[PDB]
Parts: C-alpha cells; structure tokens; sequence
C-alpha cells in the first residue's frame, strides 16, 4: 500500500541523451539511431532570441559547425535538417543503445516523465502532467533545453516532450519530437500568453479511487448527482468537464471499489462546494490532477516493464 | 526555474535488480559482483513469517533452493550465507553491469530514490526521506520486497535502504545493505510499534528557501527570534528541535537569498501558529520536509551525475 507521485524508470532514456554544441551554445540532444535531435534555437546566441530568422541563421551553419558529445566520444555531424522547431543532425555512429522507440504527441491531461538533463548528463527524473493549456510546470534551468519526456510502455520508450523555453510566467513549453509545438508557443524570446488554465477533472477521480482503495473514505457521501449536474458545478471551479468517454476510462476502477462514477462525481462536488476543511487526501491538502487512470492502475496492480 | 520532487536518475541500478524466488516466495534481489542481496525472509512461507527461526529454516536450505534469475539469464547459486536481516546469494557469474557502488547507513530526516521493483523488474522511481522514527511513507505492494534505495554520489552508487515488511499500519520498514534494520522493527509478521512521528524542521526551512529563490516571499516578516524560543514552539507543534548544525547546514541558502536561518526560523514560527490561510508555497497547502538543504542546493544549480 500507500501512493506516490512515481516517474518511469529512466535508464533506457539515459543512453541516448547527448551534449550539442553550435558557437557558444550548448543543450542537450537525443541520438537514436544515427539522427540527433535538439531544439533548433542552439543556433541562435542570446540576442538573436529576440527575433530570430532561423532559415537565415541556418544558412550559416555547416555539418562541422556542430559538436556532438556522447559522454567522451565526439560523433560526427554528416547532415543536417531543420524540422519544424527542432533540428536533425545525422551523424555517422548509430547508438548502440537506442531502445525500441516510438514518438507520439499526447493529449492535455496526459502525464509522462521528463529526465532533466545539463550539458548531456542526467540531474534528476519526476513526473508531471500536461496542462489543459498546454505548459507543463517544470523543474528547469538554464542549459536543461532539449530535456526529454517520455513514458515506457513494456519494451517501448514514447517519446512525447523536448524542453525549449520558459515563460516569462515560470512555467515551460515545448514540442512533440516532430518539432511542433504543444499549445500557441514559438521559440522567441517574448511575452506570450498561455491559456486560462483549468483542473484536469477525470485525473482528480482517479486519486480520489486511489484513496479510497488506500484507506481514506471520509469524503464518500450519501448524495448523487447527474452529469450535467456536476458539470454546471465543474465549471464554476474551473474544472474541465466531463464526458462519457471519462466515464468509460474509469470502469476498472468503479468495478474494484464498488463506488460508481457518478457517485463519486458527488463526493467531489461537496469537496468543491464545501472544501476540504483542514482535512487531507492521501496526505495532500489540495484535490491532485496528476494521476491518469492508468497511472491509478499501474500503481495499484505493481506493473512492470522490460 | 520551477520545483519538483526530483529522483536521481535510475539507470546505473536498474542494471542490478534480479528476481530472487525460492520455493513458492518471489522476491527482488540487488546483484552486485557475483552476489545477490535479498531480504532473507525470502525462505519463509506465509506461515513461517508469524513466528520465523531463520537460522533452522535456512539450514533445511540449499544452494539449488533458490532460483535467480535477471531477464533469461538464469544464475547458478554456488554459496549462501546469512548476513543479520540480508541473504547473500552468491553466484558464479559477476554482473557486468556492476557501478561503483558503496554501501551507507543514512540518518532520519536524510532523502533517497526508490526503485520499486516486481519480479525483479523496475517499475518506477520515487524520492522520499526516512521519516524521524524510521519508518518510510513509501508505495509497495506484494513482491516488492527488496526493492532498494539509493543516492547517487557524482559517479558512485549509494545503497542505504532495502526494503522488508509494510507495518499493519501501512507504513514500510527496511534496513541498510548490511542488513541492520532502520529503527525498531524485525522481520517477523507480529504488531509492532514505531514511535510518534516528527516533522524534520531543517528539511523544511530548506524548502521555505526553495520558495524564496522561486518567487514565493508572502510569508516573510518583521520580526526575528532566537534557537530557544523557536525550540520551544517547535515542540509543541511535534517539529524536531533545531541545533547549530542546523543552523551551518543552511548557511549557503542565507548566503544566496539574504534571509538570516534565524529569521526563516521567526517566519516558521508564524506560519506553525496561524496556519497559511488557504494560500500555497511552491503549489503546496503544507509545510513540506521531503527536501533537505543538500536537495534544494542540487535542484536550484543543476549538479548532474557520470
């Protein structure tokens, strides 16, 4: 028993991560097969952040204008491409330790692990959700750009997250591995704003599920509710609303605790109305939204992978 | 910027973990060299473990009772032997994965990674410290016996922990790699009491340094206070006593934010007696003590590990 907030184990993640350096800037990058992958502004100095013309900057770039390090070897730069937001640089070595990987682009709401990364090397792991509006709230300094996300299915390594910038807000953007960006965001030093953000309601009911299998039943009431009925409600606390695909992902564990869903949306719409009144839930004084349902259940049933 | 619970990064020990079944119990393993660490409650039945005599169990125990296994290598047992709580499997093959590794016994109030592991196979990493009466707040389930944890020292392993047996209470105990157990417990299915739980006041003083170097200054005032009277109302709250190694521990984070120990201690004062009022520091209703003054140094300048 108990439940923590648990990151995917990294070591699949650490062989491939490697140091890019072009001038004076250095990030990190990510080597699988023989491609390297990184943020495209590691072309740019500090004052060309501003307002970059990153084709223009390109152009004035060749293959062995690009320094890359793995560790103590230096590998090769054969070509280059830009892609989108990030840059592809083919190098001459494939890694040896690429695992079996997969890039997808997830949805808000979605959780994954990042691997915070200085210089190439690895500092520290956690997990997070993204936001409805699209940032992540991160752990990130300067020099830890082109820090992966991921999460592992099985064998597999998906790919989700590479760090590009921070907000003059303190929050963090980035993009999918095919360069795009999750929510408006462009790589330019900026004011950009991100979007109201909101509470990931289906997120919430899977941990209020882990609660009650872990123990804490104090906030199950006798009430019930409609889904248009709690919605009506969601909406005032800025929660997002649910739907019946929701309702559908949290069957397994309405089955293991015998609470149906829509009961359990009526405890939470007390916890809304009311609070939590100096009380907490699996340890937290505040109604947590980063737990998927399947993250529930991979906690709760001890899965593991290759 | 941005603060997150940080674990180190797995890799170096995912490399290590086995799978460890002898008669019908299955259990993790750590194999270093060419021996396998395990709880040795692994040669006990279910009705064993009310009332265990190790030394006559093991003796009707052989080298062929034990079954090791890494992925589909399978491993030859060649000796055994009983090291206070810990088996030592011996076997013919050395891992060559093995890392620089050490073994160390940490201290209450001290942070490490778990890698929770099933079958030998990592499931995923957490960071959490060893609570003042030696029990850890941890995420296990059946089979994860034997999962350890670790600090990473630049380029060396740190084991401190494996763990043993979840308390009827839900909490989790273990012991360091030489096999003494943290506190007071023993390996055996009885009741067993751990003491009153404090909360490790140095831990968080480092946090609320965390929260000024971040942006969060609300809870910063007037006034000052001196180690006694702060002491004295430490205690009353079940807050661990404050020293002057303490107060040393903390002289680089006064140094980098201009806030005297002893004025971030008049602050705690305040915030012990009159709550925080429904407002949150670094996104958090309580006061937090999973971070030492060693973490937040770590995390606020970005150390990477080999």
């Amino acid at each position: 028993s108990g439940f923590r907030k648990m990151a995917f184990p990294s070591g699949k993640v650490e062989g491939c991560m490697v140091q890019v350096t072009c001038g004076t800037t250095t990030l990190n990058g990510l080597w699988l097969d023989d491609v390297v992958y990184c943020p495209r502004h590691v072309i740019c100095t500090s004052e060309d952040m501003l307002n970059p013309n990153y084709e223009d900057l390109l152009i004035r770039k060749s293959n062995h204008n690009f320094l890359v390090q793995a560790g103590n070897v230096q590998l090769r730069v054969i070509g280059h491409s830009m892609q989108n937001c990030v840059l592809k640089l083919k190098v001459d070595t494939a890694n040896p330790k690429t695992p079996k990987y997969k890039f997808v682009r997830i949805q808000p709401g979605q959780t994954f692990s990042v691997l915070a990364c200085y210089n190439g090397s690895p500092s520290g792991v956690y997990q997070c959700a993204m936001r409805p509006n699209f940032t992540i709230k991160g752990s990130f300094l300067n020099g830890s750009c082109g820090s992966v996300g991921f999460n592992i299915d099985y064998d597999c390594v998906s790919f989700c997250y590479m760090h590009h910038m921070e907000l003059p807000t303190g929050v963090h953007a980035g993009t999918d591995l095919e360069g795009n960006f999750y929510g408006p965001f462009v790589d330019r030093q900026t004011a950009q704003a991100a979007g109201t953000d909101t509470t990931i309601t289906v997120n919430v009911l899977a941990w209020l599920y882990a609660a009650v299998i872990n123990g804490d039943r104090w906030f199950l009431n006798r009430f019930t509710t409609t889904l248009n009925d709690f919605n009506l409600v969601a909406m005032k606390y800025n929660y997002e609303p649910l739907t019946q695909d929701h309702v559908d992902i949290l069957g397994p564990l309405s089955a293991q605790t015998g609470i149906a869903v829509l009961d359990m949306c009526a405890s939470l719409k007390e916890l809304l109305q009311n609070g939590m009144n100096g009380r907490t839930i699996l340890g937290s004084a505040l109604l947590e939204d980063e737990f998927t349902p399947f993250d529930v259940v991979r906690q709760c049933s001890g899965v593991t992978f290759q």
